[PDB]
């Protein structure tokens, strides 16, 4: 599992992304849908936005940018005993979005990018690592509700 810590390692730095969570959502799903354009058709919200500028002025993307991360953080914090909180996220992204695994593998690599942009001295390699085991472990547990519920596999 995390060790405690690759806990702290991650939850310092998610303190900071917590002094900014709208900013924070915003770049890293400008990120997402630029760099893997199919993942902007998931979203009726969304789908009419086709430049970077049009995305950085829509307010609603910038909420949605905060839902995320608000729940991703909820999650974190739990230290890996998320069952909870899992349970419905995936339920939702497996029936009702139906979000292909890869797709969170790729906001996973867009999170890791923008924390590396704006906090470099809290996000060295350690901290990175660290990251990066904790979006797997996310990833891991949806992965296993998916198979549950026949969605992707
Ligand atoms: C860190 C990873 C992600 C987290 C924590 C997350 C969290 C959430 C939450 C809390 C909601 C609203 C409640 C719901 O319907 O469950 C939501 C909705 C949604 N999410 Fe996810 N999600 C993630 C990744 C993704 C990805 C990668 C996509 C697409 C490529 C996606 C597409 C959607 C869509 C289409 C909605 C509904 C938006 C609307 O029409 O209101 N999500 N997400």
């Amino acid at each position: 599992v995390l060790s405690e810590g690759e806990w702290q390692l991650v939850l310092h730095v998610w303190a900071k992304v917590e002094a900014d969570v709208a900013g924070h959502g915003q770049d890293i799903l400008i990120r997402l849908f630029k760099s893997h354009p199919e993942t902007l058709e998931k979203f009726d919200r969304f789908k009419h936005l086709k430049t970077e500028a049009e995305m950085k002025a829509s307010e609603d993307l910038k909420k949605h940018g905060v839902t995320v991360l608000t729940a991703l953080g909820a999650i974190l914090k739990k230290k890996g005993h998320h069952e909870a909180e899992l349970k419905p996220l995936a339920q939702s992204h497996a029936t009702k979005h139906k979000i292909p695994i890869k797709y969170l593998e790729f906001i996973s690599e867009a999170i890791i990018h923008v924390l590396h942009s704006r906090h470099p001295g809290d996000f060295g390699a350690d901290a990175q690592g660290a990251m990066n085991k904790a979006l797997e472990l996310f990833r891991k547990d949806i992965a296993a509700k998916y198979k549950e519920l026949g969605y992707q596999g």
